[PDB]
């Protein structure tokens, strides 16, 4: 009962603080200050809070539908985080994020500069994730720490479902790593263009998934689907490389900009179509020839409404193109005027797309064992 | 689960709004405006919210200790409001009170004057209590409506426990009726001294209890304890009358002020001692000769800590004198400079005293049937 009460309390405090932030931004903020570094700095924390909240909704939906995510994730049948616990953590972190932003906007006691409050927020987030004390969700935290270590050294633990899945979530959360790189650049040079390092950081999650697919292929020696998956995860390498080359040959003045633009366009189309088709046919497994009366769906559907699947198909079709364009914009000077806002609009939309994708990927795993992670 | 979530949500919103009200009063309010009519107008609603919250705590304590309040109140063994429901209602009403005060302080859209927001708050409170729709706690609301009708026509329904008990709660809530009379006086004359009508309003709850005791005596024909209880409830009549007479003969300039002051003092002492002794010996039933090792307590104590009873004795001894002085101040010009704040400090303290009294009166009723309301 105390968990539900804490969830309600954090939700109410968060709602009031968000209303306060809107009012303060409209009035106190007025129209001044290159506030954009602040937006980039707080966007990643906001996206993590949104991801945690949507993951709570995902867990509730899995449990209600009967998807056995505890077995698929290889977790203990019992003593496992519920959706209320994820809501609680998300509410607490949202409260801390709101307070940090409110201080950054209201200019609190002058002894501590305003450039510490985002630092304090992220430092507390890291310490809460990493503290060795056995106090706050310590089992879940240690499991997540081991999974993150396994994922970032991807070539060498052999890939289970959770590894695979966290790497894909990262592929939907690459904006946080770019925000960290931007934070490192801004706090160092400008103090509290288009370069290869930023493109590498942008490609890092795709690199993790790609090398995981390569490891799975050397474990199983099956060209399909692991090498096809690797090609899918290399399409973004090609797209980012060509976008960066086009921005370099457009900031320098070279006449070879058009060719780099055309390869970027064709590879953007290829990446979008590749990921969309993999989402529709492999991850969710739809448009199956065995669909009797569930047109364009598969024979077995667990979720009650058939309209959910059609709406999900439409939203995924739109949002995959949105995601490819946002990856192109963030890592590349391609759109130097509107890109900024586009990225801020699109990143929560991509988190929402990953949230929708989680339902149907987990359902496909439950039914047809689409990942081949079970014997 | 939704009830607990709503309780947490309302509590969080209320806490944030109270912090906002404190900040606004310190800054926006500054030091201007005869804000005192506002304090008198909102004090009654604040006291009702505090009473509901403390009643929720009372119900939780009764249930945990094993006191059978459902039987004592003659309510249905099942389908009965829990403490979470009282917390929910108190949180919602506190939110509405906070919003009304925040509007009164922030001067919202000018088409609606600020003298409507307290009016809107109390009108919604009345309509929520009285609406015939079967929507929000309608069983509890209709039961309360019947009980209030029974109580205010006290000479003629014959007194059960709930009647008796609600009238005593009113005796602890007389400040709300004075606030209503002050609101009627202020909105009419001064527009949106010491007179007999205010004293009558102050004596109304004591009148209800007194005539209930008279009715119980004509039903049972037992001089003890009903006539003694009537004398206890008439002590406040004498005290208020002498305080009003002393204020009249001190605002006019008469030389007979000293005698009216001395009778007021002796009757204040008599009323305080009378009510304190009735609280300690009859309501809670302590200092019993059958106390074996629970010194100055009674033989059977249900609540686990013996220190609770001693702390309650001390707090009741102090707060009965505080309550008599606050009744004297509110209905009488006795203290024209400090009285105002004293009353505002003391009324929540008297509500707290009634909250403490509820535990031990209900426990005495459960054990020894001290009210003789059971056959």
């Amino acid at each position: 009962a105390w968990t539900t009460f804490r969830v309600g309390l954090f939700c109410g405090i968060f709602i009031v603080l968000n209303i306060t932030l809107v009012l303060a931004a409209v009035f106190k903020l007025e129209t001044d200050r290159s506030i954009w570094p602040l937006i980039r700095i707080y966007r990643g924390g906001f996206l993590l809070i949104e991801f945690l909240f949507l993951l709570g909704i995902n867990t509730y939906g899995w449990r209600q539908a009967g998807v056995n995510h505890v077995l698929i994730f290889e977790l203990n049948p019992r003593s496992n985080l519920s959706h209320q616990h994820l809501f609680e953590i998300a509410g607490f972190l949202g409260i801390l994020w709101c307070l940090s932003l409110l201080a950054c906007f209201f200019a609190p006691i002058s002894v501590i500069p305003t450039y510490v409050y985002p630092l304090a927020l992220y430092g507390f987030m890291v310490f809460f994730l990493i503290n060795p004390t056995k106090t706050f969700y310590y089992k879940s935290r240690f499991w997540l720490l081991k999974l993150l270590f396994r994922v970032f050294t991807a070539p060498f633990h052999k890939v289970g479902f959770a590894d695979f899945w966290l790497a894909d979530q990262l592929n939907s959360l690459s904006v946080i790593l770019m925000d960290l790189e931007y934070m490192i650049c801004f706090y160092s040079l400008e103090l509290k263009y288009t370069y290869g390092v930023r493109a590498i950081v942008q490609c890092i999650p795709a690199w993790l998934r790609f090398i995981q697919c390569l490891r799975r292929y050397r474990d199983t020696k099956r060209a399909f689907p692991h090498l096809v998956n690797a090609g899918k995860y290399s399409t973004t390498f090609f797209m980012v490389t060509f976008a960066a080359l086009y921005s370099t040959h457009k900031e320098r003045g070279h006449s070879d900009t058009m060719v780099f633009f055309y390869l970027w366009i064709v590879f953007y189309i290829i990446s979008s179509c590749y990921t969309l088709i993999w989402d529709l046919k492999m991850d969710w497994g739809l448009f199956d020839k065995n669909a009797g009366e569930n047109t364009f769906l598969r024979e077995e559907i667990v979720y009650p409404q058939k309209a959910y699947y059609y709406c999900a198909i439409i939203e995924d079709v739109i949002l995959r193109f949105a995601w490819t364009i946002q990856i192109s914009i963030t890592s590349t000077t391609l759109l130097p005027h509107s890109g900024d806002i586009i990225a801020t609009v699109f990143a929560p939309l991509e988190v929402f797309r990953r949230f929708v994708w989680n339902f149907f990927r987990l359902e496909n795993e439950h039914l047809n064992n689409c990942g081949e992670f079970r014997a």
